[PDB]
């Protein structure tokens, strides 16, 4: 089997991407944030505290003839950005782009933190990291991809995120018309439950490539590119007037600037992030100070190849017995 679904930016800055997902019988379609950095499929629901729902579409398990309460199961997750959610668990039929899993754990939120409430466009998350990170207790549950894998034509999914435009998540096949050149594959460590890999270096604009190992995670659920402070300083030093602002929370730059590109290595291959992808717009409405798309990972504990990096590539998440990642230009 295969599936194919369009993923759409939630706003004009590409702050996140939503993909429609069918849950239950008859189908209830929710727009979920596919997150290769976590492993829970959780949704706003009829059980979510009412004051914490503000415009999201909810899953109502009592209206699904295939929903079954997973007796005794609870979940609670805290994300690296400080947001969180928790609740109870159903199993139900879940379909993405024509690919169907029966018996998928659907984690129904009783509580969500304020950042989720305040984002009316995200109805929940669909985790695509390794199932070892799933938070359901006392019986850990499998991700949608893990449940589908054995049925897929090939045990893979691909992320093709657009810049200020829709893109595609495919399951079970590699669309050879979606990228240019060849796909370069690179090794993955699953030891921390992430799609963790080692980039071979970077360049800033037309500068010379610096060969250096950068261990990080391919994370579709993180907006920006988080890299070591040395690399990030070298980038922003090429932008007149850019500076790290402790009060704003990262590097800011004059909105009048033309940003240089940023290149990252995948083996001997090179992915080029155009400068425009690194502009996240005014820090507050009407300001002439703009927020940078490349930020330091120093306070995080891991480097993160988030959407800013991944949208510049066609990315293969290869879930074969030994997982790997593939990157192609597009
Ligand atoms: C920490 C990086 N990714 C995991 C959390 O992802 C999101 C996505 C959407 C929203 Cl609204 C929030 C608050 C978090």
């Amino acid at each position: 089997s295969t599936g194919s679904a369009t993923t759409t930016p939630i706003d004009s800055l590409d702050d996140a991407y939503i993909t429609p997902v069918q849950i239950g019988t008859p189908a209830q379609t929710l727009n979920l944030d596919f997150d290769t950095g976590s492993s829970d499929l959780w949704v706003f629901s009829s059980e979510t505290t009412a004051s914490e729902v503000d415009g999201q579409t909810i899953y109502t398990p009592s209206k699904s003839t295939t929903a079954k309460l997973l007796s005794g199961a609870t979940w609670s997750i805290s994300y690296g950005d400080g947001s969180s959610s928790s609740g109870d668990v159903y199993t139900d039929t879940v379909s993405v782009g024509g690919l169907t899993v029966t018996g998928q754990a659907v984690e129904s939120a009783k509580k969500v933190s304020s950042s989720f409430t305040e984002d009316s466009t995200i109805d929940g998350l669909l985790g695509l990291a390794f199932s070892t990170l799933n938070t359901v207790s006392p019986t850990q549950q499998k991700t949608f991809f893990d449940n589908a894998k054995a049925s897929l034509d090939s045990p893979v999914f691909t992320a093709d995120l657009g810049y200020h435009a829709p893109g595609t998540y495919n399951f079970g096949f590699i669309d050879t018309t979606a990228y240019t050149g060849s796909i370069t594959y690179t090794a993955v460590s699953t030891k921390q439950g992430f799609w963790e890999w080692t980039s071979t270096g970077y360049a800033v604009g037309s500068g010379t490539f610096k060969s250096t190992s950068i261990d990080g995670i391919a994370d579709t659920g993180t907006t920006l590119l988080y890299l070591p402070a040395t690399v990030v300083s070298a980038y922003w030093a090429q932008v007149s007037g850019a500076k790290s602002s402790s009060s704003v929370g990262g590097y800011v730059f004059p909105c009048s600037a033309t940003l240089p590109s940023f290149t990252f290595g995948v083996g001997s291959a090179r992915i080029v992030i155009p400068g425009d992808y690194i502009d996240f717009g005014p820090i507050s409405t009407g300001s002439s100070s703009c927020f940078g798309g490349i930020q330091s990972s120093a306070g995080i504990g891991i480097n993160i190849f988030g959407d800013v990096a991944l949208k510049a590539a066609f990315v293969v998440f290869n879930g074969a017995t030994t997982p790997t990642l593939g990157f192609a230009s597009k």
